[PDB]
């Protein structure tokens, strides 16, 4: 018996309903037929099967999958996010956090016992059954969950949320149940002090922190945290998944199964305050759509590559072939529109333009380098990618603009950055008009 | 910072600089050019014309060490060519504009006209290829694509927002410019991509960022 | 006006309306919907349920005469179809944006880069056909057309600004959208016309309206 | 001997210079060769000849036209606009205004005596020689001036500034010297109270006011103006140019040649205040470029034409041919893309679409009318012009938009607005895609 609307999925409409014969209410996620994309149906089939398999008080339960118009009727959950509820409480201590993690571990342990790995443990998937006092924690959203065979590890793909990704996934190693336990470690850390153990504006460095297990317990906020809580975090945030504590073992860790004896009950106002900022940053960085932002900040090492690339392009515009042969490797290779799809090698092909075009007369050239992106691939190697915009005067006297996309590979040889390969697509770089 | 003359003399390095040297800097860095010391006057400043008695003769190694870094950065940033770098370190205010913009795009992709009319100002104007070079006003022109295509067509589309740039033009106004890349399935079931460039002007009215004008160039958003 | 509840009961016509009728209006036109009278409550208002003793029985000919005009206007404005009328009655604030926009266009046509850099913000961004779908930043990209074509070419051009629409988005921010019609002489000496659609975002900084972003679609401004 | 820059012309650069042998300074308007357009050179030749002919203390004098790079060396004028100087004074009376008009009339009388009509008398062309106390008024900018033969009237074209245009020009009658005197009347009126005698947001109604000579002297500001000042204005703002006072006669009007006896010396603060607003509106409405703004405000009569046009288009979209034949004249003619450049007459050509297209099935049509412009050509006649935007579903199922431009001519026949002709350009109005 439908009622109010709760929200929207990508393809579905969530609405409150009822089991009329028993006056027990539910939430209905209508499958509909808005789209039916390929991996959209393959995933939905998977999610329904998995949710159907898991029957546990701390996991959102699926109660039917009617295909009258097709349905996904779940438990009514009205408590919102655990993290949002915590910031609203007047008192919040380690003991409160332990009680939460115990329920999360129970849900994770249930998944693993049934050969299911969630892969996306994070605050958004930790809900409260209702706004009631002792409402249970419920694990939600198995859209990324996988079915594993016993304890066999395998490469199931690079999936998850950056801040919670495990080292084994970032290493491209086969993985399994332990990835959920690494995520639990990140979550517990946040539950105690209200900020994440791994954070960096640069995603690549974030992943380096995770792989190296480079977190710490800075003073003063961690000085009041019990040794047992720190110990559990260390056992979850263990780089080697074979040495990482399991859900079963974590349920019997003193901080969990002896919460009433070792967990501190001191109110942690600083944690509540920080968690409020954490939730606000999270809601603001939701990234509803795929958002790509070209690297504006640059390390000195990356600036070095931009500089030498601009020096090379300047030698070209000025027709300085001496500079060009200093900067380019003698075995340079290139793809470029002027080469008609062939890979050219050496200097000869490029010397033709230095000899017959790069010393034009009253013909001003202005080059603009747009959104350069630099990869550092070892101490002596890099590649750079950028848009090359050229403003110039055409034959009929009018100003015109052309665009190229350029990749250049750099190797530090004999102490000097040298260009061993480049690839240009789009327009030629000499005004052909 | 420059227009506000917002500089200071932080400790410790400036604790050992003479008052007269700080004084000369102050008189040169005077916001009002009418009150700024001239070249003739500075040549008569005690720190300049009585250096022997006024200027310190202490060694400033920390100035040498810092100048080395200053020079190194200056030679690295030496742009031989015009270089245009995107924006990637956004304030919270600018991220707010990005978020509501993506919420608006999401509502369009999902054909949710209720969300669209919530986020867009009733007096919205628009330049877009669908409008054939005309400036359209109100929600009518856009209602057609919701009531028909945006929900009628059942094909997968993926939107990408590239290189957003946000101008904050007052506490309650903002401008955002971005490239809108759309992947979709064509009639023959083949994957295609199209590009639009889009400007959206935002005004915070009644505590809610609302879109008062937008300008699309390039491809039309409906495949 | 509606959001502010900015209505009143002007004299003389309202001098003869009962207090109870004014009271019922006040309770219905309550800005906060939580405090607005409900239908059940209004049915118990003295002016409604005790009409015989509360409501006036005087003839309101001036209401009949005014309703006749109200009805006539309502039947004339009855838009059978979506009608979009330009703007032609501009406030002084909106005319200010039109003026500085035309000053900017004039500087471009005359190849006066000094005026251009005076009116444009140093951090100006732009989408324009000359930029091939890229967002360009700064004055560099535009400097090329001043240093060469805008003054080099000696041919007559006439610019027309059609149907400007100005959004005021705060005391120090504005948006303008207009069609830019350009008549010019082509290479063969034949007259031609081209059209662009242009959005310009303006921010009043240091007491001067300055262009922080613009978006051109259609033809490129250089012939 | 060049010095400072004063401003820019469309094609020229104005800069202070000097006559070095005599230490007398000037202003130099460089002709250059920035453009040399057809009617640009024909006008410059005219302006130089005219300025060369006029030698009078109250007219900007041309002193050379060198062609080394070509020059237009004028008198150095540094006093700015008369109207700007007046608002800055502490005391300003009729007598001050009369002294100004006497100088203007002297310059105008000089022009007419030499067979030259300025045609563009207005505040911007009334300058002060310098910022000195009794600096002379100087008439400037003969870019619209014409050379007349004696007292022969002719049609020299529709030229001038709207607020100052004479009735004879607005009537498309042959004209001559008197147009300058009508302008002087408008200028004098403004000099006394600080607002124009003719003003209307709608230019067409402005011109109707001018042609009808519909100005007045409202109280209280005009109650303190002398009868002689009003009399002079009336003699200048005389509709019939043959009865309009001439510059010669105006110089001998009591308010001019008896200023010291009949002109009031009372300070007119309200005039200074209003003139400041007048100058501010003028500087803001400069219209640097040709600006066109579609009529937003509409009279009830014009609204009637929009309504019946929208009723007609609705009958088309709904395929109501009964309504169509009610609204359209039986002798309707049309140009339209569907007719391939032919003029079609009657109803038959249009009935084909009512019978075979205007009753489509699940094919939504949405019409938008953009920027309608209505001309009222008599009480029973009008034409309307608008953009017609049609949104529709194409054959392949996709939404599309097409544009037409439409003119419709309306005649009130037997008390009913009826469409006797229409012209459509652009796309056809039935989805051909």
């Amino acid at each position: 018996q439908l009622f109010e609307e709760l929200g929207k999925g990508a393809f579905s409409v969530v609405r409150r309903c009822m089991k009329i014969p028993t006056g027990q209410e539910y939430a209905a996620k209508i499958i509909n037929t808005k789209k039916l994309s390929a991996r959209d149906h393959q995933k939905l089939e998977r999610e329904a099967r998995i949710c159907r398999l898991l029957k546990h008080p701390n996991i959102v339960r699926l109660h039917d999958s009617i295909s009258e118009f097709h349905y996904l009727v779940f438990d009514l959950v009205t408590g919102g996010e655990l993290f949002e509820d915590i910031v609203a409480r007047e008192y919040y201590s380690e003991a409160d956090a332990s009680h939460c993690i115990q329920q999360i571990l129970e849900s994770v342990n249930h998944c693993h016992l049934n050969g299911i790995v969630h892969r996306d443990l994070k605050p958004e998937n930790l809900l409260l059954a209702s706004k009631s006092k002792g409402a249970a924690v419920k694990l939600a959203d198995f859209g990324l969950a996988i079915e594993v065979q016993g304890d066999q590890q395998a490469w199931f793909g690079f999936a998850g949320t950056p801040g919670y990704l495990s080292p084994e996934v970032l290493r491209k190693d086969p993985y399994g149940k332990p990835v959920d336990m690494w995520a639990c470690g990140v979550i517990l850390y946040i539950l105690l002090v209200g900020y994440p153990p791994f954070w960096d504006e640069d995603q690549h460095r974030l992943y380096q922190q995770i792989k190296a297990g480079a977190y710490d317990f800075p003073s003063p906020e961690w000085d009041t945290v019990t040794p047992e809580a720190k110990d559990l975090i260390n056992k979850m945030l263990t780089i080697n998944p074979a040495k990482r504590i399991t859900a079963s073992e974590a349920l019997k860790h003193p901080w969990i199964c002896q919460r009433s004896t070792v967990a501190s009950m001191m109110h942690r106002q600083e944690t509540v305050d920080c968690l409020k900022k954490f939730n606000a940053r999270r809601k603001l960085k939701g990234a509803i759509l795929t958002t790509m932002l070209a690297t504006r900040n640059f390390s000195a090492r990356k600036q070095e590559i931009i500089k030498v690339t601009e020096q090379l392009i300047e030698a070209i515009n000025n027709g300085c072939f001496e500079a060009y042969t200093k900067i380019c490797d003698p075995g340079l290779t290139a793809f470029e529109p002027e080469a008609l799809g062939n890979l050219v090698e050496g200097m000869d092909f490029h010397r033709f333009y230095f000899e017959n075009a790069l010393s034009k007369s009253n013909k001003p050239i202005h080059t603009i380098i747009l959104n350069p992106h630099v990869h550092l691939v070892g101490d002596d190697a890099a590649c750079i990618a950028y848009i090359r915009l050229t403003q110039y005067m055409d034959g009929s006297g009018m100003p015109k603009t052309m665009q190229s996309e350029e990749t250049r590979v750099w190797h530090r040889r004999d102490g000097k950055w040298q260009n061993v390969h480049f690839h240009r697509s789009g327009s030629p770089t000499v005004p052909i008009k």
